Parts: C-alpha cells; sequence; structure tokens
C-alpha cells in the first residue's frame, strides 16, 4: 500500500451521471433508520463510504423530536459503504456535531469536533486510533467543512473555522501526517469568511470552493499549496453565484476578490470546480431556499470575472422538491482524476412542521466523458406518511 | 486475478437441482424487506449474489403503495450474497429502474438505468466507479436486460434497446472494456423485437435469447461475436415457445427465422439454451398469464423448426401460484460451464389487490448431470397475513 | 489451504466446558428472528457457524403458524457464525427440509433436501455452486443427518435413508469429493434402523451414533471405512441408553448388537462418543419426554454390553425445561481433536399450545480437559411473553 | 503476524480526548438493541471493539424486566467494533455473567464464567476454540475483571476472585498461553481485596487498579511479574480516592499500603494508571453513588502517600447524569503506548424506576498529547420516552 498523490490530470467532462442514492426517509417510514445530516462521501483506492452526523437517534423514535438544533453531545459520525442506508448495524467512528474525513492511500483520517460551544474539542483518529487533538481557538463553536478533508504523499489537509457565523472570525488550515498535526497555517488572501469547505486535489496543491456566511453570496475560494504551508485566498469569478441566499441571475455579481455584499448574509455549504478558465459548479435553483439543485459549466467561469455565459445544464433535484448540502469528492481512475458530488436531500424542519425531526436522504453524480439525460431524483418521501 | 474467458464446455444436464430461495415476501410480514422487482442472480468466480430493483422503499411501509409502477427516481440496484433476503443492510449499487450486472474476473460491473423516459441515462460503474455513460438514442425508455451481461477476456457485452414496445424499435449491443464502451453494435439479423435478453457465454461468443413483445410468442435469439462485434439473430426453432401470452402446445408455431405472429404482443422475460440440436428452456405453465413455471429439454428445439417433442419435464412452481420474469446465469465448474437459472416470484399487484404493492421472491436452480425428483417452490406468502 | 485428515488423537476430557448460547426466543419477542428447528454447528479450521432449518418465516409472523410441520418448500439452511443468532441479515445457504454441512480443509460441502415427500431431491453444492443432486431412492422422506459430515483427505461421507420411519428402510452411505457423489455403499452389519446420525471423525475412519426410530432406545452405531467404503453397524453397549423414549435406568438393556425393543418406537437425534473401552454420551434427562439434558461417562460403555456405571455427570439443561436435538461436532486443536455438542432448545409446539408456533433456540458446549463445576442453560424465554 | 510485548514507553499526555460513544438507549427506543451491563473496549493490533455482557434479551421486550439482577445463564459475552451498537446482528462470544478479553497479537482470548453461584465454570476461549477451563475454588461466585486482560510475548495474564464480596476473598492470577493455563499465583502483598481489576501493561510486567469492596475506599493496586509469575499488591498513594462510596476530599486518606476504612464496604469498578510521581485516574463525581464522572491528573498521586493536589481535571460526565463502571484500555502507537478508558452510562434499575430493565450505553476517551476543551457526553434517553 502506496500514499496517494492524486498526480493526474483532472477528467474532461461533459456533464454529470448518476452513481448512487440511498432513500433514507422513504426507508424511514418502515424502518430503523438514522436521523442525520451534513451528509458527504470519500472513497479509499477501492470503495466509496457515505458518511453524516447522526443525531443519537433513529428517525421512528421519539428522541428524533428537536433535532433541528445542531449540537448536542450525542451527535456521532456514521459511516458506511456508499448505498447502504444508516441502519442500526452502522458504525458510529467518532463523537462529532462537525466533521471531514479521507484516506490517505494507506488508513483513514477523521476529524471529529464535539462538546461546548465556547470550548470544543477537536480529536484526529488515523488508523482506528486517536492521534492528536486540539482545543478551540477562539472559544466559539470550532467546525470543519463536513465534507472529506484531501491526502497528497501522506500529508492530509483540512480547513476549520473559530468564531462568528455572521462577522469576521479565525480560520485555518492544518496539515495532518498519520494523525499528528505538523503545521497550522492561518487564512490568508482576500477571503473574509470560510465555512464548509469542498476541497479537492489539484496536484501539486488543494483547492476548496467554500461557504461565505457573511458578506458574500458569491462563493470563497482556499489554495493550499501542501509544500510550503502557504495559503491563498478569493473568490469564484463566475456571476451566476453558487450560494443561498443570492440575487437572481440578472442582478448578481463576483469581481473574483471581494464578497459581493448581495444577500451575504447565511449561506449553504456548496461546491464547484476549475476547467481552465472554465467552472463547473453545483447550487440550489431557488435563490432564497434550499430547494432544487442544478449544475452547470460556466464559460470564462474560473477565470472571467463576472461571466454569466452557462452551458451543459442538469437539473439533479426538482425545484418543487427539498435540497441542502452538496459537496465535491474525487476519485482516482486510470489516467485521470474525476471529480463527483452529493446532495443533502432534508426533510422535515424547518420547511415541514408536520414532523418534529429533521433529517436527511442523499444522492450522488459522478463525472463523466460520455453521455447522459435528463431527470430528477429527490427524497422521494411523503411527509404525511412518516412518524412524526 | 484473471479475466474470465468460459472457454469449457457446457455441462451436459438432465435436468436442474434446487439451489437458492429467498422467501421475501414471507419474511416482509415480520420484518423490514425491500419491495423488489426484476431480479436476477450472478456470480463472480467465487460466489454467488441476488440482485434486483428497489422500490426505494419497504414493503410494511406506506410508501409501498403504487409499486406496481415501473419507473421512479427512487429506484436502486440491490446487491446481496445469494439467500441474503433484501433487509436494510442492503447495499443500493446504484441508481436503477432497469440494469444488468456482471464480473469480468477481477471486478463488477453494473449497467444502471434511470432518468426521464425519453431522455434516460445509463451509467457504466466498473470496479466501485462511473466509467462512462450514455444517453437515449431513441428517446423512448433506454432499457436493459435485467439479467447478468457476459465478459470474455476483459470484454463484456449488453443487450439494450430504446424505442417502442410494441413495434419497431433500436437494439444495440454494447462491448465494454472495465467499464468504458468501446465499441456499440447494431442489431443484426431477422429478430424483429428484442427485450429483456437472458444472455450466456458459449464460447468464443455470447448468445442470448430474449423477448418479443410485439409480434412473436416464440422467442428471439441474438448472437453475438465477441472477436468482430458482428451481431446476427432469429428465433428459437422449438415449436413449444417460451413467452407469455402464446398459443397452446397444439395450436403453437414457430420456424426459427420469423415472430410466429401468435399472440405475439407482450410478453414475460425468459430464457433457454441450446445443446447440440435440443433446447433446454422454461416457460411460465400457464400460457395466458404469469402463473407456474416449468422447464423441459425439446429434442431438436434448438436446429428443427417447429419440434415439439419434450423430455425431462420439471415443476419449478404450480400452477396455482405466480411466477414472473426468469432468466439464465453462468457457473463455472472445474471442467465444464453450468447453466442455472432463476424465477421471480410476483405477489401483489396486479394479481392480487388485497394489498397496493408489488413485490417479489425468488427461488433458483442449477443444472445438474445427476437426478432429482419432484415438488413445487413457489413464493409462500399468504397475501391475508400481509400488511396491504 | 489443505485438505483435513483429522489424524490426531482425541482430546482425553474430564468432561465438557461452555461454549456457546444464542438466546433466539427471548430475542423474537422484541426483534425479528427466524422460526428454525434441527440446528447443528460445524467449524471449518478457523472458525464455527451455527446452522438450522429455517421454516421461511419469522417468529413473529403470522406465518409463524402450523410451524410444528416438518416439511414445506420454503425451509432454507441457515448459516451464521456460532452466537450469531438466525436475523433478516442471516444468509439462506439452499432450499432444505433436511441438511447436512461440513468443511473439508478447503470448502464447505452443504447436503440439502427439499420437494415431495414420495419424490425429494437432495442437492450438493460445494465452494458456493452446485456440482450434483440425487434423487429418493425408496420414494418416502429421503433425509440426512441434521448435522454434521464429516471429511478426510477431500472425500465427505454423509449418511442418508430413504423409507419408513417405523420399520426396515433403505439406508446408504454416500462419498463425496469437491460436492461429486464418487461411491454410495449401503447399510451393512447389525443396526436395524438409522436416523440423524451424529458422525465424527476418528481417524482413518468415521464413527456414528444415530437413532432408532423403529425398536430401538439403545442408540445405533454405524462405522466408514474411508479407505475401500465398507460399512458396518452395530449399537451401542452402555445399558444407560441415550434414545427417548426409553425404560428407566434399572430396567433398561443393549447387548451391543441389536435393537433392544424397550419403547423402541420413536427416537430423539443424539450422540455419543468412544474413548477406549468408555463411552462419554448425552441424553434428555426425562426417559419419556424432551425435557432436561444431561451428559456424562459410562464406565465399559463402549466395550461392556449393558454397563450402567457412570462418572462425571453434567446437567446442561434441567429437567424444568424443553431440550430436544443433540449433535456432536469435532474440532481440531494444536495436538489432538476435540469433541463438543450442540443441544436444541424447543419452544412452543406441541407442549406448548399458548403459541402456534414452534421453533429453538441452542446451547453448545466443547470438551474439557480443566475442571468445571455446575449450572442449567435453558431457552429461558417466558411463554407467556411470546407473540403467538 | 507476531505477539504483542507492548515494548514502548507509555504516551505522555496532557489529558484525554473525546474517541466513541455509542447512544445505546436511545437507539433502544427505536431499535431493537441489547440489554448490556458490564461493559468494556478492548483492541486487536488493527482496531477496537465494545463487549459487554448481554441479557439475554433486548430492551424493547418484556425479558427485560427484571435485568437489575446479575447472573442469569442466559448472559452472554457481546462482541462489535467500537461505535456498532448492540443490534440482533452482533456476535455472542460465548456464555459469560463475567468476563475478560484481550488479543496477544495472533487471536483473540476470551475468559467467560458462568453457572451456579456456588460451583461456576469459566471457559477459556481461544483462536475460536475452547482451550481450557477451571471450576470455582472458594464456591462463592468464581468471577473476573470485567474489561481487557493483557498479554505480553504470547502469554496473558488475567485477575480473579472468588469468595466474599464483603470479606476476605481468594484472588488469584493466572497465566494464559493460547488458551491454555500455565500457572497459577495467589494475590500477594498488602491489598486486603481484589474485585474488577482494571490492568494494562507495564513492560516487562502488567499492573491493575481494582476494586476493594470490604474496607477501601481508596483503590486497590495489583503488579504482576510476567517472568516469575510473582505478585505484589498495595493501594493507591493518592489522598484523592478513586471508589465510590468513598469520603469527601477534605477528609479522604491513603497510605499507600492498607485500605483506609473510610466508606470502605462496596464499591465501583475504576482504574488509575502511573506516571512516573502523578497519576491519571477517573471516578464518580458524586461521592455516594454513580453519578457523573471526572478525570483527573493527581501530582504525587502515585508515589506520595496522601496527595490531594491535583491538575488537568476533565468533566466526562456531569453530576447530572447516570455513569458506573469504568477501564481502562491501552492502544499500541508508531512509537508508545497510549491509554484510554470507558465510562459505563447505566439506565434504568435502581435508579429510574419508571422502567423495569436496567441497561447501559457507553463513552470513550483516549489520551492525548495535544489540546482539548470542555464538554458533557451522558447516555442521553430521556426515560420518559423509553419502553417500560
Ligand atoms: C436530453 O438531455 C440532454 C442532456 O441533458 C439535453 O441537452 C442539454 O440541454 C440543456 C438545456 O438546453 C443544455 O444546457 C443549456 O445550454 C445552453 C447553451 O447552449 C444554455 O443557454 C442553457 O442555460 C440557459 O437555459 C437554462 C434552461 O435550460 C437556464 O436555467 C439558464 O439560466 C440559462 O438561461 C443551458 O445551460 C445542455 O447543454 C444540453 N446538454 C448537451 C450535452 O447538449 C437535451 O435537451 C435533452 N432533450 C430534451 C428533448 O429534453
Ligand atoms: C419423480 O421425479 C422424476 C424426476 O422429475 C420424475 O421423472 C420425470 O417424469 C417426467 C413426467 O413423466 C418426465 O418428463 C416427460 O417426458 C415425456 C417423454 O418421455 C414427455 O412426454 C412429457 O411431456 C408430456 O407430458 C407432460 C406432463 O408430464 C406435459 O406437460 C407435456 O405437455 C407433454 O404432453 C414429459 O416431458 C421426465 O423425463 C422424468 N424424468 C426422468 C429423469 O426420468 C418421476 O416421474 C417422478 N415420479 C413421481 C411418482 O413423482
Ligand atoms: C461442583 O461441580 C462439580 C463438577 O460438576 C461436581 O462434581 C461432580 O459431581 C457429580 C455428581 O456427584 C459426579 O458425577 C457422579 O459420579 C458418580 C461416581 O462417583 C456417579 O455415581 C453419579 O451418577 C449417579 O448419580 C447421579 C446424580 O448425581 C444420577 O443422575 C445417576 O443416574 C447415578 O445414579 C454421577 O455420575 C461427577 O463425577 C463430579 N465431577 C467431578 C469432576 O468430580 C461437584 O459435585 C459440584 N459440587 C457441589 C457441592 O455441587
Ligand atoms: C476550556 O477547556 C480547557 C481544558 O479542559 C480548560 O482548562 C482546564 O481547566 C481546568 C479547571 O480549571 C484545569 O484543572 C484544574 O487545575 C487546577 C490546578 O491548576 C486544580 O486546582 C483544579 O482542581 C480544583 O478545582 C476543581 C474544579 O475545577 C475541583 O473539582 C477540584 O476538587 C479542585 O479543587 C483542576 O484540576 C485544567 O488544568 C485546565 N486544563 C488545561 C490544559 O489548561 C479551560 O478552563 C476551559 N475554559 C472554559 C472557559 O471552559
Ligand atoms: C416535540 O417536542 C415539542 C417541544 O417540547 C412539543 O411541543 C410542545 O408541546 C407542548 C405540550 O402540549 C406544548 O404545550 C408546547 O407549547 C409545545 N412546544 C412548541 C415549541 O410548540 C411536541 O408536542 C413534541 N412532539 C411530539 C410528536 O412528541
Ligand atoms: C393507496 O393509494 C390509493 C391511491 O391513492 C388509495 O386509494 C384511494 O383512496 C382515496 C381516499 O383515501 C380514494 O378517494 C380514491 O378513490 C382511492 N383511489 C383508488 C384508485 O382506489 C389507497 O387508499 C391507498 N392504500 C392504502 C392501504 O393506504
Ligand atoms: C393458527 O392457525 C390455526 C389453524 O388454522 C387456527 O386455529 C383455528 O381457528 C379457527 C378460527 O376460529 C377455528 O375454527 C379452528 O377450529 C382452529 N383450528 C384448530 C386446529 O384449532 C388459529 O386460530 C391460528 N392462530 C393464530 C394466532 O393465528
Ligand atoms: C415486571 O415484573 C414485576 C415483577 O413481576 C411486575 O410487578 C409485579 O406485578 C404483579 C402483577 O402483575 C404485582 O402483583 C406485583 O406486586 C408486582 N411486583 C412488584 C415487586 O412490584 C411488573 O408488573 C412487571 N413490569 C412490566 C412492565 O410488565
Ligand atoms: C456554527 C456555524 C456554522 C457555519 C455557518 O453553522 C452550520 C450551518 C447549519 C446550516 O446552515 O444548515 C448547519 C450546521 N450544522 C452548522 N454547523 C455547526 C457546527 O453547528
Ligand atoms: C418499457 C418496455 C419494457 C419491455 C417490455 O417493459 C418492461 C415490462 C414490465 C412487465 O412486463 O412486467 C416490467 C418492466 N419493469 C418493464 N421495464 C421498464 C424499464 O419499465
Ligand atoms: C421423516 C422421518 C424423520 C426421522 C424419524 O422424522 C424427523 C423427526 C422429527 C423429530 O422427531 O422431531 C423432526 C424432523 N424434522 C423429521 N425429519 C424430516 C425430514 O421430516
Ligand atoms: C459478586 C461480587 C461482585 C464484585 C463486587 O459484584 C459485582 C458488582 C455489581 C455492582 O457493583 O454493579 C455488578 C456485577 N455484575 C457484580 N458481578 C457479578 C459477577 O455478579
Ligand atoms: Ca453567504
Ligand atoms: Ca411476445
Ligand atoms: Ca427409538
Ligand atoms: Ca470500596
Amino acid at each position: 500500500v502506496e500514499y496517494r498523490n492524486w498526480s493526474k490530470p483532472q477528467c474532461q467532462i461533459t456533464g454529470f451521471a448518476p452513481f448512487s442514492k440511498d432513500n433514507s426517509i422513504r426507508l424511514s417510514a418502515g424502518g430503523d433508520i438514522w436521523v442525520t445530516r451534513e451528509p458527504y462521501v470519500s472513497c479509499d483506492p477501492g470503495k466509496c463510504y457515505q458518511f453524516a452526523l447522526g443525531q443519537g437517534t433513529t428517525l421512528d423514535n421519539k428522541h428524533s423530536n428537536g433535532t433541528v438544533h445542531d449540537r448536542i453531545p450525542h451527535r456521532t459520525l456514521l459511516m458506511n459503504e456508499l448505498g447502504v442506508p444508516f441502519h442500526l448495524g452502522t458504525r458510529q467512528v467518532c463523537i462529532a456535531w462537525s466533521s471531514s474525513s479521507c484516506h490517505d492511500g494507506k488508513a483513514w483520517l477523521h476529524v471529529c469536533i464535539t462538546g461546548d460551544d465556547k470550548n470544543a474539542t477537536a480529536s484526529f483518529i488515523y488508523d482506528g486510533r486517536l492521534v492528536d487533538s486540539i482545543g478551540s481557538w477562539s472559544q466559539n463553536i470550532l467546525r470543519t467543512q463536513e465534507s472529506e478533508c484531501v491526502c497528497i504523499n501522506g500529508t492530509c489537509t483540512v480547513v476549520m473555522t473559530d468564531g462568528s457565523a455572521s462577522g469576521r472570525a479565525d480560520t485555518r488550515i492544518l496539515f495532518i501526517e498519520e494523525g499528528k498535526i505538523v503545521h497550522i497555517s492561518p487564512l490568508s488572501g482576500s477571503a473574509q469568511h470560510i465555512e464548509e469547505c469542498s476541497c479537492y486535489p489539484r496536484y501539486p496543491g488543494v483547492r476548496c470552493i467554500c461557504r461565505d456566511n457573511w458578506k458574500g453570496s458569491n462563493r470563497p475560494v482556499v489554495d493550499i499549496n501542501m509544500e510550503d504551508y502557504s495559503i491563498d485566498s478569493s473568490y469564484v469569478c463566475s456571476g451566476l453565484v453558487g450560494d443561498t441566499p443570492r440575487n437572481d441571475d440578472s442582478s448578481s455579481n463576483s469581481n473574483c476578490r471581494n464578497p459581493n455584499n448581495e444577500r451575504g448574509t447565511q449561506g449553504v455549504k456548496g461546491w464547484a470546480f476549475d476547467n481552465g478558465n472554465d467552472l463547473w459548479m453545483g447550487r440550489t435553483i431557488s435563490k432564497e431556499s434550499r430547494s432544487g439543485y442544478e449544475t452547470f459549466k460556466v464559460i470564462g467561469g474560473w477565470s472571467t470575472p463576472n461571466s454569466k455565459s452557462q452551458v451543459n445544464r442538469q437539473v439533479i433535484v426538482d425545484n418543487n422538491n427539498w435540497s441542502g448540502y452538496s459537496g465535491i469528492f474525487s476519485v482516482e481512475g486510470k489516467s485521470c482524476i474525476n471529480r463527483c458530488f452529493y446532495v443533502e436531500l432534508i426533510r422535515g424542519r424547518p420547511q415541514e412542521t408536520r414532523v418534529w425531526w429533521t433529517s436527511n436522504s442523499i444522492v450522488v453524480f459522478c463525472g463523466t466523458s460520455g453521455t447522459y439525460g435528463t431527470g430528477s431524483w429527490p427524497d422521494g418521501a411523503n411527509i404525511n406518511f412518516m412518524p412524526i
């Protein structure tokens, strides 16, 4: 077994093809299934796994009540093979109300954060054993990506924030070797707020498209140099912006450098990736709510400030259905590195008040160099059929 | 580990022996079990797996209502070890309302089709990663075998159709290497409608017995040359015909070349294979409905137009019990390739209206060179005991 | 991987120590657990497995009603790791209302019998594929051991009967190489009725202690020569007899050669094994009913007709609790071959009529060369707590 | 694979970081989950497992009633991967109402005790087979650690007691090679009552901190010489004592040599380990009841009689929540041996009488050389939501 380097070109793609779906909520109405949120996907060199933050309860369970709330001590990181829904034999990998995981070619790293808001602990578990930990540096909800971290030549990197969710905060980039923090770099460059980064290998570095929860409806970028630990940051050029909320397409803007101050407050975890001057990205279809999900390529979306010319759109979830978080994961093929993504499909609170819980299912698509058609792959549960 | 060649002679058989049965529907009345249809079996070089298309729900579950419907976004391909029923720990391999899977000696290939009727997408997943995709070429429900594909020396072939289910359609034969489509051949020969092929290795090529849903109650054949990608097609010679509906045995015909125009419209997935001039086949016992199941050898059934002399009959399911689809799968032995088959045992709608769902169990038999007796192995559930 | 020879001396033991217990019926009252009977245990070179004949249903399931009946097409052979109860993820290895399984050092053989009483089929599955089959030779419930078969140097042997359960029948001993029947020997010697043999390796041969369901409350012996396929048979010498029903200890007899004609009709599967002139054996505590279970060594119990001197008794299940079948299995240690045994603990019908099902749990003990105390390890379920 | 030696230095730690939590009781209100108590954790060289003693029943199950009782024949040792809750697919490793397990680098050893109070049997299962057994030597509830044993160079040691729980008893130290007892050493030194030892490797020997249930609220120590089998014993020097019940910190004493005769009778399983002259320990926060849990380092707590200066305290469970047993386990790192611990979180009887069962969940922490914050990780179930 060898370390992953991801030293292959990115796969040239034409769009995305359907890959997985777990039907969690449909199943929860006739089965013992975990209440979750903040899912993601990551693969070792052989196979893929779905992850999510449990709420220490199943859905058909009185403990499901009140699970809209983000942080309790009972939240743990669930990890199954992709497509295996979160049944009672699911392994709870660690204690976490925020997490990130990645495989370095040899073993799994999990970054797991739990404890008091003002004084949380992040544990670093590598190859099944606790190797390191770090306490909160700003005493205000230490937190991380809620998607996969990225490792090159045995060094994994992960982005963490501590501080205000609606103002300047303290963001740092950790470099981790076999679970041991070997270096920490502060955020640097022009991004002014970093949450929930969706990162991906871009040899010889790592690149993240994140969420600005303060002043930007355009998505921040963080670039991580794995050779000298230097950090840069900016914003996605595309004038078709990825965050929710956001201005409609005719009145939205980005200059690649600063937050746009267009319905900038709040956000949703998301992703995009560069292809030369172009940008593949996803976002919700609704500009104000976490409804629908669409992908497309923005021509000049990486290089050209305020580009709004798109091509190769695909509906993933139609705008009559709830979406939520989305993130990227990368998969090594024979000659190139492919990009895939997942979409969290949130059911229950706050939008659907018939029930007293909040949970999600997922749908997963991968990059393709072939052809495809159309469809819509929503959660599929009838809210009226669910235990409340 | 090496690529399968299947370069051994076909096992000489005297009939078939009982192999597996999952009791899905009986279990569903006291357990959380997936609603399914369109099952099949395929084995890697070590062990066998059962597959089926889930309906994104369990049976004792209000989402079971309306599962007679064929195509929804929530259908996924389930894969367990043969004999493990579809419990909540079952892995959803991909998104699929039509599928085919096969193992090439090294890894699994799954062909999974989902999306809009008029614009579907087929994903090609090999060794746990999406390698290729293709969109609909006739904008009318792109679809495939619902049984195993076949691979020789690293090339796997699968048969797909797009177009009318009651008229001329567009059928193509794909050749796939490690998930990557390397060549596509149009249907050629005298078969005029091809659905749901049951294929098997017949070194150096592959042979399929399929379903003609337009003008034939006799079963089409498709022969696939793996060396030059050429295709040929015809119909099963036997005057004892395998489709349902069909004429009774006294007024049924086949000339090996054309659809017989005898109750030709509609059909059911099925199988047969050749042994020299003779034919082993199965079919429903009823000639109008999907009731019962029987196998037999037809003397001259492969080489002689309209042969009706059978021998070595076996009841698999008696005619008081519901059957459904059936397909072949091949298992490599020490010195020969054996042929096995599965029968889908459909319960619920449209035949049984006490319940509002449609699901199935399976029963599985393998060729034997030994001896055997008699029996009947139906689904076994009491419809009156089921959740509605 | 090499073939097992079992060419080590038998472990000298002082009694038996507790090994496993599955609590199936206690669990069935709050969980989805298979209805079973006819359990047994067998181990490959690394680990042990429990087996049982399912009834194609869980206990808390209306299909549980009527499961006192022995043979339906829905019965299949369940196989889990020992101590894993029969939950919904249990693999159904084959179709069987009677079975035997063993591992030859390389792979598992399963002998599975199903179909019509008058014309049953036995399938032989080796290394996950059907290799052979045989039909009924006397048209009267072809049947086998309901415990492990035994393999030496790649040849597995198994004892099967076809014919009357209350009169002379047709018993044959099969020799099976990688699932292929290479030879069949008729029963020979003085045993006049053979059912449900508990066999064990006794290098260079195999020895079985079985059940006489016609004229003997003493247990028949069958000796199998694996070098030339010759068969011998007799009866256990011990005047403390192993079958149920039987005469009380003061009025019971055996002469090592003929059935004793003492409450000979009926029986229960059981076991014993020789140690020089002595005999270790188990039986129910009740002489008339399947209640309690006890083991002991009978001094001269193998060599001396009608010996009644016992030593080293142990209660396994007290006589206030239901037992059932019991059988032997052998486990290779570093220098010797150990003998273990299981006891089936039957709950429900016919004895307990509050419920309409019949099922069992198991308890398992292994030979020890150390010391031990006392106890009683019954099923433990409160019949009044069970779904009916 | 090689025998563990544990010949690395103890990891220098600053405290403990969150590692795992199973949420057993919360899940039990919407799922079929085993009733347990007496949990622990032990890891093979690759991964960690949670263990516990089942009560032969699930919680939502009428057999849960009366599970406050300690010893029944239906108790079995459960073993899952750490983080997998005790669902119906959990393996019952052996019959046990008291146990200890450990992995010697090659295979697992389980020590399992069951049977009559006055005449119990301990089985020694190694590598999936029963290798040895021993009967009770004092006819008064033979019993062992309820946490992991320790193996160095192929010899595993475990501490057992037989005799009064409120008076002088007979304690012995067994040395076991591949399941076989090779030597037994009587307790020696100044410890006067030894229960439920929490042992750890301290190369070249093993050290245990145990429970004195007769006259000590301070914790006994047992030191085991693996080279010559000699034993020594004493008490933990720290004047901050670890047992419950105990005197408050102002009136508590220990002289390192004798039980302190301060609320000495009764107790609770616990742990501590030395680092030079200092002591890391945990205990309940309440001094009279099994409520809360806290850890801290005591400066001079190992070497200095009656030291009461603590540093680096951490709340694990706050004093509004129920705790219970706790024990140590050791995890080998790249360059040092780390110490982790688990806390049993007892719910139901005797403290919570709304329900008629007694069960537990766990929370697990591992030593860290990094930093951390604060929190509280209790069981988390609402007793009012539970099945009674
Ligand atoms: C069958 O499926 C195929 C593949 O999905 C599908 O082809 C795709 O159609 C879409 C929609 O036309 C194309 O994406 C568009 O590209 C144009 C540039 O030529 C853009 O202008 C579009 O964006 C505008 O329109 C969108 C609405 O469609 C708005 O949401 C958006 O804000 C813009 O105003 C859009 O990006 C896509 O390129 C093709 N894909 C390929 C590979 O050709 C085809 O249409 C389907 N057939 C049928 C009959 O439905
Ligand atoms: C015990 O089991 C064995 C094995 O199953 C069984 O032997 C089989 O019997 C069947 C039925 O007789 C044989 O199959 C027949 O073969 C003749 C040709 O010799 C055909 O004519 C038969 O077809 C006609 O009859 C069918 C009804 O049986 C009709 O459905 C059909 O349309 C035809 O008109 C049929 O193919 C078979 O060959 C044997 N198998 C062997 C290996 O001998 C035996 O009968 C069983 N005995 C009992 C008492 O159950
Ligand atoms: C603690 O446990 C140990 C180990 O189990 C136990 O020692 C065993 O006691 C039994 C019962 O006495 C012994 O078995 C007996 O052996 C004598 C020969 O000396 C036989 O005569 C006995 O058979 C007769 O009695 C039985 C009732 O006990 C009848 O059921 C039977 O039909 C006969 O009439 C019986 O075989 C056994 O040998 C010892 N085992 C050892 C290793 O010594 C001990 O008794 C237990 N201690 C207490 C206080 O319970
Ligand atoms: C954020 O988290 C960190 C890490 O947990 C935390 O720092 C820790 O605080 C505790 C409490 O002050 C420190 O532990 C104490 O150490 C002093 C000696 O310097 C002892 O006197 C303390 O014991 C006394 O007080 C206890 C109550 O706190 C009593 O229970 C006890 O009986 C004694 O009278 C105690 O051991 C600990 O050393 C630090 N850890 C580190 C690494 O600095 C910090 O306080 C947290 N901040 C907030 C705002 O939550
Ligand atoms: C879920 O919990 C909520 C909050 O505790 C419950 O809602 C409360 O119900 C009480 C009881 O009548 C009311 O008096 C409160 O005003 C409600 N609170 C709120 C915020 O609405 C609710 O009943 C629980 N639901 C279920 C299904 O158990
Ligand atoms: C399954 O779904 C069907 C269709 O929705 C339900 O049948 C309908 O029930 C409504 C009232 O609830 C009637 O007004 C319609 O006439 C019914 N439709 C048909 C076509 O019969 C049915 O109730 C559902 N079944 C269950 C068990 O919930
Ligand atoms: C289990 O099945 C049995 C047999 O079908 C049922 O017993 C019968 O019940 C009917 C209905 O009242 C009676 O008329 C018959 O006389 C009963 N038969 C016998 C043999 O006693 C029984 O009710 C079913 N039990 C359950 C729990 O479903
Ligand atoms: C759990 O078991 C207890 C003890 O059997 C039950 O309490 C007894 O109930 C009976 C009547 O059913 C009373 O006469 C006794 O006085 C009760 N005993 C005690 C000690 O209180 C209790 O009902 C059972 N609990 C449940 C939930 O079934
Ligand atoms: C605490 C700040 C943070 C980033 C904006 O809030 C997130 C947003 C929430 C989201 O907008 O739905 C869900 C996340 N569970 C939450 N993360 C944590 C650790 O609580
Ligand atoms: C759409 C044509 C096709 C071939 C006849 O219909 C099939 C027949 C159906 C029926 O004959 O049972 C079941 C299949 N689910 C359906 N396949 C799809 C993809 O919908
Ligand atoms: C059919 C004869 C046979 C041996 C006496 O009966 C067995 C006895 C029964 C037993 O006495 O309880 C149970 C077995 N399930 C049955 N075996 C079969 C195949 O039905
Ligand atoms: C029997 C003495 C022993 C040591 C104090 O009691 C333990 C204490 C009990 C209690 O302190 O929680 C729980 C244990 N289940 C019990 N062990 C056994 C084997 O019954
Ligand atoms: Ca924003
Ligand atoms: Ca047709
Ligand atoms: Ca008899
Ligand atoms: Ca004490």
